């Protein structure tokens, strides 16, 4: 019985989407804030610097019209956010999971475990229960519901699925990360300009992977191997990155120190993960980086001395989807595999053998996952 | 069968808020402090409910001073999530820390040896979570591998065992601190004649935290295993969400629990027992020691009657219900501790009342059922 493998990846987004170039006009128009000219220009500059071209969003103009409190900055809004998310998040997860199961090509009743991960709404029973119902799985699927984790949680889910797959003979784990900015969408406010950053960053999406050890020959086709997974955090990280669930929905606290602190700390995580494997040249790896913002992508690239194309897949996902929180890295996994096929390369990791997936989030938590590629 | 083998419970500790209220005097307290003494018939109905809970006292994070300073907590529906969060986001990690200190004290190994932390609660959420805060409070290092289990519910004690088993068995040398910390402050609210069923919740739930140390391959002469986690399986009764559900709203945590719940649970526990214990060749439920989640006294009685258990099998369960009320996911861990302590008091030879195999059964939202087969250890 050997290492946990990624056996399939699927993704899904809400049909509704908005291009970033026209997003300042849409945002200030639909929140009835067009009289705030200077704030609107600042938001234009922020959106132009995000390096995001479009984002998919569960919230439509129609939903904003039916619920004007969503367009305020602080009015009570958690109840409508919950009414939307408790229903929509399992459905988006279901779409991603169906695509993953189709690639996997095994019967869905063979799934033994489900791990569902989100920070967009909570409920009891959780989204895992709803997804079991929506997918037509049996009640004997072993569920784990990971609520309110954040951006770093893609790495966390890989870390968890590794143990689930390697310690249970024959286990097949459906892992789903589903996120929506509807939990934190709110109108602009000159008293709280930094929140504009969040309103420019976050998009909606779900990713699903199938994880398992001991692949069936001629039936399953491994995509990646989860070699190792480790978490840490930068002390006092909660003073720099934190999000609270309030009557106004999810709040956002992110100091300017965050990108340089993360970039400052990633090399020790890389060393701790890769020295036991005898790897020290970070450009000998393929890369998956959580694109918390374009600044962090650039600063990790510069601090580590990575060739500019290493983070191409990361940038692609940012460009096409924005920050989808824990789902991002999984999207990027798919992209780096798809890109590898388009370039005619021989492995799922851009022709390289070893790679690293690095994610980060609230508390300056950092997840480091070492991956091994597979034949394309 | 191996020593690099199954996950073991190596220590159990518990903690409760200092403030407590007797159940006999709780109707008077509840209707006085929520300014509802004009609701005489509702108060009498609440008296009957509290009399049937079989609870003697509950420990509470909410004091009279906190309730008076925040009248929205004493209403039924006014916006209250923010004050509940301000209380819980701070208090739940502290209570978890107290339980963890007790568990580490029994464990008697240096806390820096803990490699994993699993934190479990349904009382408030935050990012970063209560696990992060507990790392800070306990003085552990940032390299402890954390898993934060928010908004799980009553059954999650079983879930945590199910999780720790894998963490311990797939990571050589790993030592996992598991913490379940719960407070009824997330769902406390004033009474309402339009919503009489909520009175049930107001009579049931108490506050408390439990902590265990879980690990494989115990160190000889240093660690003293308490229980062995033989197996762990989850299921649910189809359409269970229609019978038991709780939603987090601007008014805090709501409560939906039909009268069908105890009979449906009792009806379904035997198939879980059979599925878990037939591979071990066990079919006599009275040959086991028992840990049952006391979601209510009715469920305890109906499981006893449906399975034909000797009346003393659920004594530890009833003891914890009596002395603490329903502490949600923490309950079963409390009961684990109690069944071990009781075994010492009665002079029995194993931590499971002198028996070899036992079962821990918990249940919660969605009619989810967790079934954990346990093996005792020499006392
Ligand atoms: C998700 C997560 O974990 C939780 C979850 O959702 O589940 C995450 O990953 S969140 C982590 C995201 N972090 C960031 O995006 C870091 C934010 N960026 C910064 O702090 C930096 O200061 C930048 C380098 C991005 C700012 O410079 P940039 O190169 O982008 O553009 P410049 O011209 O400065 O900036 C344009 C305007 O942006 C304003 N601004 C940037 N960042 C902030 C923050 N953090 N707070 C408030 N304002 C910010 C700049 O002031 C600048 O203003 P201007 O009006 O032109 O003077
Ligand atoms: C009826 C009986 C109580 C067995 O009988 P009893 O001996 O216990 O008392 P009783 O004779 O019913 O008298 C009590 C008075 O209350 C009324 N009444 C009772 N029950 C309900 C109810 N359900 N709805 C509405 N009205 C109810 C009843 O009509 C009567 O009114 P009156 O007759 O005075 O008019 C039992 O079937 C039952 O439903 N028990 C509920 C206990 C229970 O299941 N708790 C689950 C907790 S879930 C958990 O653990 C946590 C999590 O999962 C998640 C998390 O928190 O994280």
């Amino acid at each position: 019985e050997g290492p946990a493998l990624v056996l399939a990846i699927g993704t899904a987004t809400p049909s509704h989407w908005i291009d970033q170039s026209s997003y300042p006009d849409y945002y200030f128009r639909v929140t009835n804030s067009d009289h705030l000219v200077d704030l609107k220009e600042k938001f234009r500059r922020i959106c132009s610097r995000t390096m995001i071209k479009k984002r998919h969003m569960l919230l439509t103009e129609e939903i904003l019209k039916k619920n004007p409190n969503l367009c305020s900055f602080s009015e009570p809004s958690l109840d409508i956010r919950q009414d939307i998310l408790v229903s929509e998040i399992p459905k988006l997860g279901k779409e991603a999971a169906l695509k993953a199961i189709q690639e996997w090509a095994q019967p869905k009743s063979t799934i033994t475990h489900l791990v569902f991960c989100t920070r967009s709404g909570v409920d009891m029973p959780g989204a895992d229960y709803q997804l079991i119902k929506l997918l037509g799985l049996g009640p004997s699927v072993q569920r784990l519901m990971m609520y309110q984790q954040g951006c770093f949680a893609g790495g966390t889910m890989l870390r968890l699925a590794k143990d689930l797959a390697e310690n249970n003979k024959g286990a097949r784990i459906l892992v789903i990360c589903a996120e929506s900015s509807a939990i934190g969408f709110r109108g602009p406010s000159e008293s709280h300009v930094d929140n504009l950053v969040a309103q420019a960053l976050f998009g909606d999406g779900a990713a699903a992977i199938i994880v398992g050890s001991n692949p069936k020959p001629g039936l399953e086709k491994p995509v990646f191997e989860i070699v190792s997974a480790a978490q840490t955090f930068v002390p006092n990280g909660d003073c720099h990155l934190a999000l609270h669930l309030r009557e106004m929905g999810l709040t956002f606290h992110c100091t300017k120190d965050v990108p340089p602190t993360i970039a400052k700390n990633v090399e020790s995580c890389l060393t701790k993960a890769l020295e036991p494997l005898g790897i020290s040249d970070w450009n000998s790896l393929f890369w998956i980086l959580h694109p918390g913002g374009n600044a962090i992508v650039d600063q990790v690239e510069n601090k580590l001395g990575l060739e500019h194309e290493k983070l191409r897949a990361t940038r692609n996902i940012l460009r096409d989807f924005g920050n989808m929180s824990s789902a991002c890295v999984l999207f990027i996994l798919d992209e780096i595999r798809k890109k590898s096929a388009r370039d005619g390369l021989k492995t799922t990791g851009e022709g390289l053998d070893f790679g690293v997936l690095l994610s980060f989030g609230p508390g300056l938590t950092i997840e480091t996952v070492v991956l091994h590629s597979k034949p394309i």
